[PDB]
């Protein structure tokens, strides 16, 4: 039974591209895969909408999104960008500051909030590691001061 190794493979963008994840041991890796999910965007497509509750943390691995508030463009992601919250360092959810938008097709590699602190709480040397790499390309509960 390979199923989990499978799914580490299938993550290889985000875990050996992603600086947090250096430490990340295959035990580590294997528990993360399981919960990872791969979303895939047409042009246009909305990942987020302002207003929505922000519980999960989404690795852009493939293509290109703006991020929007008060129909404002004001951030570009692309591949090896990650956006979302801090959930290592917040108590509580919050609400999307901002629309994501896909520009292009995308493939995004998203992890739920719950799911992510389950495997941190666990592998607490990673953990503080993953936290001092993990630096949000798009904190979508922060607003932007035009």
């Amino acid at each position: 039974d390979m199923r989990a190794d499978i799914c580490v493979h299938l993550n290889r963008k985000v875990f050996k591209e992603h600086p947090a994840f250096r430490l990340a041991s295959d035990g580590c890796l294997r528990a993360l895969a399981m919960e990872f999910q791969t979303v895939h965007c047409a042009p246009g497509d909305l990942i987020y909408h302002a207003g929505e509750s922000v519980d999960s943390l989404c690795f852009v691995v493939s293509g290109s999104l703006e991020v929007i508030q008060d129909d404002e463009v004001v951030a570009i992601l692309g591949k090896g960008d990650v956006f979302g919250d801090v959930f290592w360092k917040e108590a509580t959810l919050a609400q999307s500051c901002a629309n994501v938008r896909a520009l292009t097709y995308c493939d995004l590699h998203v992890i739920k909030r719950d799911a992510l602190q389950k495997v941190l709480e666990f592998y607490t040397a990673f953990s503080h590691s993953f936290s001092r790499n993990l630096i949000l390309t798009y904190n979508l509960r922060k607003r932007i001061v035009f």
